[PDB]
């Protein structure tokens, strides 16, 4: 099954968090990247007092479990130093967002898919759409479709 998966970082050098990011994400057992995006430089969405974030796309192949990949993207932020506070939308040194599973719909405690707010955020469509301009949504929406509708402001490269 293809995964897409968002990347934000915006504390602790963003750059060298992403790569470490997609090395960790290329070693993740019974899955392969497939494609990458560029790197994109994006305004917080949120609040205003935090750095501006580094935000990238991936395409993943994989037999896991979707809940099973869950289990080792949030490894690999730990291993980045992510850490949580009170605080929603605030800054973090690495985010992995699975924004899609295949067509899958999954809803549950630990995991909604498609990812819950994607379809209101630009820098996470136009980074996905870069890698992935012929995907449509479980519920029939196309990319291609919401991109246009929504024109949402474009993206500047980091
Ligand atoms: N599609 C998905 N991808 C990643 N985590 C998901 C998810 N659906 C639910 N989660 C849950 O998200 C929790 C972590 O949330 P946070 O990372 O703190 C929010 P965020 O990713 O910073 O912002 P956002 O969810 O508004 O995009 C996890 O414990 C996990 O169970
Ligand atoms: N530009 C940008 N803003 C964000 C981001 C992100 O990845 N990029 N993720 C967040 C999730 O709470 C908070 N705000
Ligand atoms: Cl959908
Ligand atoms: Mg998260």
């Amino acid at each position: 099954t293809v995964a897409y998966i968002a990347i934000g970082s915006n504390l602790a050098s963003p750059l060298e968090q992403v790569n470490a990011a997609l090395k960790a994400l290329g070693d993740i057992p019974e899955s392969h990247i497939l494609t990458v995006s560029s790197f994109y430089r994006t305004p917080p969405l949120g609040p205003q007092d935090q750095p501006d974030y580094l935000n990238a796309a991936v395409a993943l192949e994989t037999s896991l479990a979707p809940e099973e990949l869950l289990n080792h993207t949030q490894r690999i932020e730990l291993q980045q130093g992510r850490v949580r506070k009170a605080e929603r939308w605030g800054p973090r040194t690495l985010d992995l967002a699975i924004m899609l599973f295949g067509n899958e719909v999954i809803n549950t405690e630990r995991l909604t898919v498609p990812h819950y707010d994607m379809k209101n955020r630009g820098f996470m469509l136009w980074p996905l759409f870069e890698i992935a301009p012929e995907l449509v949504f479980p519920d029939g929406e196309m990319l291609r479709q919401i991109l246009h509708t929504r024109a949402f402001d474009k993206l500047n490269k980091w």
